[PDB]
């Protein structure tokens, strides 16, 4: 799937993708509901993070899978965007719960579909 991390229209392009198409992206992609529950989780994200894309669906990202992101800098930005109904933020972050500290770039962007939000990840 020919789509770049950070592209302006990413939410329009990713509205059409099934599981298999999301798995063809060059970067990690997670779709969360407004509470942080995982709706979609692609193969590229599992390759970066070691998590099993099949097992994480239905878990809460902030409570269960990713406690290192339960902080004002990540979760706080997420919830502020859910509350406002708009979200488009990029930042760097370190993942160090199950892994050697690993720095990534994160892009969170409200989806087109209802009650859903994207978290995109790539290595830096
Ligand atoms: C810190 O606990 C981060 C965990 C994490 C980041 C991204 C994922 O896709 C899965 C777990």
């Amino acid at each position: 799937e020919h789509v770049a991390f950070g592209s302006e229209d990413i939410e329009n392009t990713l509205a059409k993708m099934d599981d298999g198409q999301l798995d063809g992206l060059a970067f990690g992609a997670i779709q969360l509901d407004g509470d942080g529950n995982i709706l979609q989780y692609n193969a590229a994200e599992g390759d970066i993070t070691g998590r099993d894309p099949k097992q994480v669906i239905g878990k809460n990202f902030f409570k269960d899978v990713a406690p290192c992101t339960d902080s004002p800098e990540f979760y706080g930005k997420f919830k502020e965007g859910v509350a406002s109904g708009n979200l488009n933020t990029m930042f760097e972050y370190t993942f160090d719960y199950q892994k050697t500290p690993t720095k990534v770039k994160v892009h969170m962007k409200k989806a087109l579909s209802g009650d859903s939000y994207w978290v995109f990840v790539k290595r830096v």
